[PDB]
Formats: C-alpha cells, sequence, structure tokens
C-alpha cells in the first residue's frame, strides 16, 4: 500500500512549474498522477514549490483542520497552487477538470515522524 506520505506527494506536489501552464493542466496532472484511473477524483490541488517548503508547513501556524482534528498546519506564506475540479461535461472514463492558478496559503494535516504533510485540508 502507499504510505500516506507518498500518497500526499503524488496528489499534491508540482514542484517543476511555477504555475499551471494553460486550462489544460489539470486535466493533464491528473492523468499523469493516476487521479483518474478507475473514477475521476472530484478535487485536487497542486502545490508549486518545493517538497521543502511544503513539508516545513507542518512546523508552522497550528490551526484546527476542518473536521477538527488539532493536527493541521498553514503555511506563514502564501505559495503557488492550481485547484483542479471536475467541470459538469466531466464523465468517467472522460474526466474533464477547470484549472485555476492562484497564490494562497495552504493548509495540511501532518503526521509521524518525521512530521510531514498527509492530508491537503484547504487553501486561504
Ligand atoms: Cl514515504
Ligand atoms: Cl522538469
Ligand atoms: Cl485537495
Ligand atoms: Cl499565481
Amino acid at each position: 500500500k502507499e504510505t500516506a506520505a507518498a500518497k500526499f506527494e503524488r496528489q499534491h506536489m508540482d514542484s517543476s512549474t511555477s504555475a499551471a501552464s494553460s486550462s489544460n493542466y489539470c486535466n493533464q496532472m491528473m492523468k499523469s498522477r493516476n487521479l483518474t484511473k478507475d473514477r475521476c477524483k472530484p478535487v485536487n490541488t497542486f502545490v508549486h514549490e518545493s517538497l521543502a517548503d511544503v513539508q516545513a508547513a507542518c512546523s508552522q501556524k497550528n490551526v484546527a483542520c476542518k473536521n477538527g482534528q488539532t493536527n493541521c498546519y498553514q503555511s506563514y506564506s502564501t505559495m503557488s497552487i492550481t485547484d483542479c475540479r471536475e467541470t459538469g461535461s466531466s464523465k468517467y472514463p472522460n474526466c474533464a477538470y477547470k484549472t485555476t492558478q492562484a497564490n494562497k496559503h495552504i493548509i495540511v494535516a501532518c503526521e509521524g515522524n518525521p512530521y510531514v504533510p498527509v492530508h491537503f485540508d484547504a487553501s486561504v
């Protein structure tokens, strides 16, 4: 099985581009990261920063997660992110995504040793 930290990396990291290329960024990335394999993941955010900077958020501002857990952290600085969400025309096996690029703080849940990101909670 995939570890929690590795699943977070695969689903949420894109350190190779500074920001979403075109409107087709999400269709390509959701496919590349295997998030459209058996079904279309409905919503998924990619962060365009180094893995180190995203991991460093786990020692930044401790805040509540939406589900009430207390292991969430909000990055002190804004980061380049792209939110990918299915459009109305999306239907497996023909997934289709809207690409929205933004610069916002990220909120992640962290766990383990090393204490690293295991869930992407929200962007602010
Ligand atoms: Cl790992
Ligand atoms: Cl590259
Ligand atoms: Cl997400
Ligand atoms: Cl941006």
